[PDB]
Order: C-alpha cells, then structure tokens, then sequence
C-alpha cells in the first residue's frame, strides 16, 4: 500500500541524515506525550515503532537527547528521528518494535488464576536491573518504571525498557519535581513530596514489579497517597523518625506472610532488600543482578521452557560495571564467553 | 436469630449512655481506615451503618471528634459511638445508612452510554455544595471528595457526604500533608506538593465530580501527577508564572470549555465548571457562592418536581452558621416562595 519516505537522522553516531522508507502504518497504542505507531521499513522489511510528539521548536526535546546517548540490549533503541508537520511541528522517534508488555502478560496469568513461572520472573527482573544499572551509570533516572513500560518478545524472553518521556539527568544539589512516577510504583519519598530524591526511586519501582509478578496483583495499591502508605506500612512496619528524615526532611505527620507458600526464599529476600524506607539502603541495580535469586540464570544448562537458549545476559561492558567493578566476578559466570 | 446489645454514647446529644440493640451484622465494604457493616436496629427495624476502626490508645480519634460536632441534612449523621473488643480496641461509629453511592449510579449510566439526567446533576451537586459550605464554615476540609464518598437515596434524591477519615481542621500557618485526596480529583496545588493549601481543594474536587457527571467519565485522568497535569493543561491552558506561584511542559493555550462537553450541555453548567476548576486557589468560587450560581436556578423554581413526581428535598433551610461565610447571599439562596409567612 502507501509508502512514506523521510530524511531521518541516525540515533547514534555521525549526524548524517539518510533517506528512510516505511509502510503498513497502524496505530499501536499510546505513550507519554504522544502516540506510538507501528510500521515496516521497506529496505529491511523489519518492524519498528514510531513515537510522535509535538515539538516546542525553540527548545531541545529532552527525551531525544537522552535517547541518542543510549545503547543497551535491554533498552529500546532509537534508530532514527525526523521532523514532520500537520503549522505545528512534530518530532518522530523511530524505535525498536517489541510485541508484548510485562503488563499484558502478567494480566493473562492473573485472570486465568495462574502465576507466571518463576523462571520468567527471574529472566525479566534480571534484565530490567541490567537496564537500570546502565542508564543510572550515566546519572539518568527513568522515573516511570511500571509493567507497561517493560516490553517483551515472547519467543526469546528478551525484555526492553521503554518510554523515556520522564527520564532525567539527576544532579546532586538540583531539585526535581515529585509528581512523576505512576501510582502503586512510587517510592515513599515521592509520596512524601521529596524533591531531593536519587535514582533509587527506580529500584523501589522495580521492587514493586517483582513483588507484583510473584503475588499476582500490585503489592501497594491505593487511590490516594494515604492509602498507598497504609499498605506499605502494613508490610514494612511503621517508619522510625530516622527513616522519615532520610526520605523527606520536611515531613508533616512479616515478609513471608505476604507471598504464597511456594514462592522461593530468594525472591522474598530480594524484595525486602529492594523495598526499603531508607533510599540509601536499597540494593543498587548491579547489586540486584548478582543476588542469589538470579543464580539459576547463571547455570550453564539453563534453557527456556520452549526449548530455546536464554538471551544475552552476561555481555557486560565497563560502562555497565562502573558502579562496582568487583561484581564482575559473579555477574560473569565461569562458562560465559 | 442473633442479637447484639451495647451501651453507646449519643452522637451529639448530651452524654446520656443508651442501650442499643441491633441484628444482621453484614459487611458492606471498605471505608477509609476500616470496614463498614450494615445492621438493623431491633426496635425500629431501621438500618444503620457501623464503621469499625482500630483505635490506638496513644491518641484520640480525629474523625470522631470532627463528626461529633457535625449535624447537617446532607452529611452522614453519627448516631452513637462505642468501643469494642478484638487483643486491640475497636472504635465503632453508628452512622446513617444510605443505599447507593454516586459512584455506582454514575457508573450504571456510564457503561450503557447514557449520562445522568441534568436535573439530577443539579440536585446532587447543589447538596454537595451545601454540605461543603457547612463543614468549611467550621474550618474543616474533607480532603477526599470523590463520587464514592457521595451517598444517595434513589427515591428522595437526597445526597449525603460521608467518610471523614481524612477530614482536618485547617489552620492558617500550620502545614498539612499533600498526599491526601484520590487521583483524578486532586487540585493542582496538591499535585505540585503544596503544604499550605486551603479548603478550596474540596471545591476543585467537587468541580471534578460535576464535570465527570456531565461528561460520563473523569475529566482529568492519569496514572501519574505528570499525566494528570497534561490533562488539566489541555483544558485550562498553560499556567502563567503568577498562577504557579499561588499554587506553590509543552505550552498550550486556553481551551474553550464548550469543546469539552457534549453539545446540548447547558451553558450554565460549563460556566460553573470553569469557575470551580481554576489554577489560582483564591479564584475558585466558595461553596456558598456556588449554590447561588445560575446553574441551580431551576432548583429555586417553585414548581420544580422530581422526575418521579415527588417534591424536591429540603434545599433552603439554611442556618446562620451555614451562611456565615457571606450572609448577603441569603437574598438569592432563599427564594421568595420560601419566605412566605405561615
Ligand atoms: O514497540 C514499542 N516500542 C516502543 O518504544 C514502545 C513504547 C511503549 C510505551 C511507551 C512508548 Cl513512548 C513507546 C512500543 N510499544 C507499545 C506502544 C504503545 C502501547 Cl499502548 C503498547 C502497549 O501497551 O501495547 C506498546
Ligand atoms: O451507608 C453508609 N453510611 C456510611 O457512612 C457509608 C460509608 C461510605 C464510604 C466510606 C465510609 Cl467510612 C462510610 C455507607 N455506605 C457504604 C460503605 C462502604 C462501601 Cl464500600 C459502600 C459502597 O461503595 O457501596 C457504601
């Protein structure tokens, strides 16, 4: 059918635009400040997604700047970006296409009264943590970690983090808005309105995703900040004054009984280390990958339930390990090339 | 059949302990910080609600203290309150029982593609505003105005505000937490984390309820603070710096509200919405000023009746306390035929 041709700029490297053509354009949903479509590149016949947002024009788009700077196997990649109109100027990001979301998958198991096999919970959570160790190493915080922003390829078990419309370089000393991050996944300090939060808010969110995958429903639900805190308190106990001071300095004023009996002790151990009141006490993304809960992924014989091999899991780079190099000794198993 | 008898304290009358007996304790759902049961009073065979919450001896119950001082035709009345067993202490509040909530009713119309007949939108919204004018006159802010806390009697069209588990006396100068209020109904200043907010946050919430009833769905939805703001901006335009300062993004302009609602929607309803949903807290109408808005002129008509043939509920029995906010408004709030000597 219809073929659109544009002059787009590659996401990485030399700023040397090239002609790009795509076809079969259908709307595939909705993201942050725009609309995501799916289309097929004519040259390679490969499927891609195209996010499209209105552009300020006398202002540089922050999502685009953060994206042109990332290259990781667990993050959707910016392939190109170009401008289009409708006066109104539109910015178009040409990203990797991924068929499913962790959201929709978990829901399937949920209404069928089934619980996602723990092997997948491991594969998915591990990859999310690698992606976080990576962007954090650049001082970037996603600020919207929730199941809906976790894409999955069903057959390969590869997971990619997406939607960077809320991502931001967090600089010690500068303040940041506290109204970011979706309900159920917001870290306590965000609920208490803190504006001096660090990247550990992403870890709390990830902790909520893990717990949700093991539980079969959100662990800290609530229509208001108050309700959510009541849920959090029911599990982490009441915050000591010291703990309240470390989340937000301007306040105003078991863990096994939580999950079914089958659930592995490691999973619960990891949860408790992620979901902590004190921001500095939560594990770092990298420290999480090296947690025993992921030891099965480091087994040489591990395979997917469909018979296939696991995705790339050990191809760590120096950038990725910068957070804490000595961890390579665990992160990279003996057999791994 | 089982029967429970307890010695409770009247809700407002002088402290003369009364023996109360009830039967049929059945669960009706979750109220903030507790569970609410339904029960039938033995004698009158009248239904009541009983909100049971955990009472930690360290402090006195703030919801209880607030409700004991309240008595208005559009607010749930605290009939009696007594303590009970559990190894913990449970505070029990015997409240008026009302069969439906605005949430459930707007929902039936919603998942069937119809909107609530405007006459009902008027009756319900007006009563909500009276209830707000009243508690605000005491300096109390509900802080959780949403469809689920708006009870309705189907036959009489009477509306009662409930769930005061978040209500608080707001004192100029003292700070207040900003994580109160349910998503979709939070005023901008709350989203921006403000801690010096006034009772006008209840008005913003009420504005969201009105818009929702006219629209058939929430007017400012969003899973995050950011999303909600984008929705608010799409309609109120971008906040000027001055407006941001009084409260404490891809710039968009003023959105003619009429584009927002269905065509057929009354100009008065839209006018009222715009005057309620304002960035500047001090610019939003007061509860009382809202009741006197032209959108409610039909309720002041002497011939007005309910679609089921019945008369409208009490709407003009205003008290001095209620009007304290601005006495001169009585001249409009109390229509002529409501002044005819008996
Ligand atoms: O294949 C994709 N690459 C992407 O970058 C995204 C994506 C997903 C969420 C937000 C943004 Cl900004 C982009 C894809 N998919 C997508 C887009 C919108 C929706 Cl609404 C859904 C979905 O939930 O199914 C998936
Ligand atoms: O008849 C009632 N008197 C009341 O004060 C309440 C009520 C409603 C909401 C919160 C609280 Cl704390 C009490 C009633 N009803 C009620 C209680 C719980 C639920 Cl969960 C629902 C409901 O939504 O159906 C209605």
């Amino acid at each position: 059918s219809k073929v659109t041709t544009v002059v787009a700029t590659p996401g990485q490297g030399p700023d040397r635009p090239q002609e790009v053509s795509y076809t079969d354009t259908k709307v595939i949903g909705n993201g942050s400040f725009g609309v995501v479509y799916q289309a097929k590149l004519c040259d390679s016949g490969e499927l891609v997604a195209i996010k499209k947002v209105l552009q300020d024009k006398r202002f540089k788009n922050r999502e685009l700047q953060i994206m042109r700077k990332l290259d990781h196997c667990n993050i959707v990649r910016l392939r190109y970006f170009f401008y289009s109109s409708g006066d109104e100027v539109y910015l178009n990001l040409v990203l990797d296409y991924v068929p499913e979301t962790v959201y929709r998958v978990a829901r399937h198991y949920s209404r069928a009264k089934q619980t996602l096999p723990v092997i997948y919970v491991k594969l998915y959570m591990y990859q999310l943590f690698r992606s976080l160790a990576y962007i954090h190493s650049f001082g970037i915080c996603h600020r919207d970690i929730k199941p809906q922003n976790l894409l999955l390829d069903p057959d390969t078990a590869v997971l990619k983090l997406c939607d960077f419309g809320s991502a931001k370089q967090l600089v010690r000393g500068e303040p940041n808005v506290s109204y970011i991050c979706s309900r159920y996944y917001r870290a306590p300090e965000l609920i208490f309105g803190a504006t001096d939060y660090t990247s550990s808010i992403d870890v709390w969110s990830a902790g909520c995703v893990l717990a949700e995958l093991l539980l079969g429903q959100p662990i800290f639900p609530g229509d208001s900040g108050v309700d959510q805190l009541v849920e959090i308190i029911k599990v982490l106990g009441t915050p000591t004054r010291e703990q309240i001071r470390e989340m937000n300095p301007n306040y105003t004023e078991p863990w096994t009984k939580v999950f079914r009996p089958r659930t592995p002790p490691e999973a619960i151990a990891l949860c408790s280390r992620l979901l902590e009141y004190t921001p500095t006490a939560r594990l770092t993304p990298l420290e999480a990958c090296a947690h025993s809960f992921f030891d099965e992924l480091r087994d040489p014989n591990v395979k997917l339930p469909n018979g296939r091999d696991t995705p790339a899991l050990f191809n760590f780079t120096t950038q990725e390990l910068s957070s804490n190099p000595p961890l390579a000794t665990i992160l990279i198993p003996p057999h791994a090339r």
